[PDB]
């Protein structure tokens, strides 16, 4: 059964995160010195396919004190969304999506229900279910099928259940204020960051502001080739409060 402890998921989620993203263990060292260093959220993507849509993700939080705190959608990218929040502050917010399967060709909505198919339901409610990773085989027309119509969905289909990315919350680093200071010591510190929307995205007008390092590469095993990829990032978000106080939760520009 899952997870009783908070702390517990979390640290097991991150192991398993820092495997694809050594970066993510390399800038945490950095900016805590060894401490643990308080997360703005993580970020967990699905398919609304019943057997493991967002609701089933999100009971491995909401059995543990999580709260749905927010829903969202997003129409280009064919996604919705909710994020969740715990009762302690120190705990990160917990957004997870879900692919809407049936925007997408007869073809890719074929393969990704075959993906599915082989996902056992009784690994769904085991403990290590949000870092289970890839539980079918995938062959590399099958990725690329998937990747012309869908990045979300070929990442998935390439790393399965596993955080997407980690977020620090630059709120609460004791050691910084700017988001601009943050990214100026990973960048002296030899890391560098996505800069296509700029590297910083949003503002204080829009009450939130994010930046992300460049993702780290990983190989996935298809049936028929070893391939690299790109993994995932390690993201770094300011709030700011909002007209009565208190801060902003959302995860685009306000
Ligand atoms: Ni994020």
């Amino acid at each position: 059964g899952m997870h009783t402890d908070v702390n517990a998921l979390f640290a097991a989620l991150w192991q398993d995160y820092i495997k694809m993203t050594p970066s993510a263990a390399k800038i945490h060292q950095l900016l805590g010195h060894g401490a643990p260093i308080i997360n703005d959220h993580i970020a967990l993507r699905t398919f609304n396919i019943a057997k493991v849509n967002l609701s089933v993700l999100a009971k491995h939080f909401t059995s543990i004190g999580y709260v749905d705190s927010g829903d969202y959608k997003f129409e280009q990218k064919k996604l919705i969304a909710k994020h969740f929040e715990h009762p302690d502050p120190k705990q990160p917010k917990v957004f997870i999506s879900e692919l809407l399967v049936e925007e997408f060709s007869p073809e890719v909505q074929k393969s990704i229900h075959g993906l599915i198919d082989q996902v056992d339901i009784a690994a769904t409610t085991a403990d290590n279910f949000i870092y289970s990773g890839r539980h079918w085989d995938v062959d590399k027309a099958t990725y690329q099928a998937l990747l012309a119509e869908s990045e979300y969905a070929a990442w998935v289909a390439a790393l399965g259940y596993r955080a997407n990315h980690f977020t620090v919350s630059i709120n609460d680093l004791p050691e910084f204020e700017r988001i601009e200071d943050v990214n100026q010591a990973l960048k002296q510190a030899g890391f560098v960051l996505n800069s296509s929307g700029g590297e910083v995205k949003g503002s204080p007008e829009v009450l939130l502001e994010q930046s992300s390092t460049m993702a780290d590469k990983v190989v996935v095993n298809f049936t028929d080739g070893d391939v690299e990829i790109p993994s995932c990032f390690y993201e770094f978000a300011r709030r700011y409060p909002m007209a009565n106080g208190q801060l902003y939760t959302g995860f685009v520009a306000a």
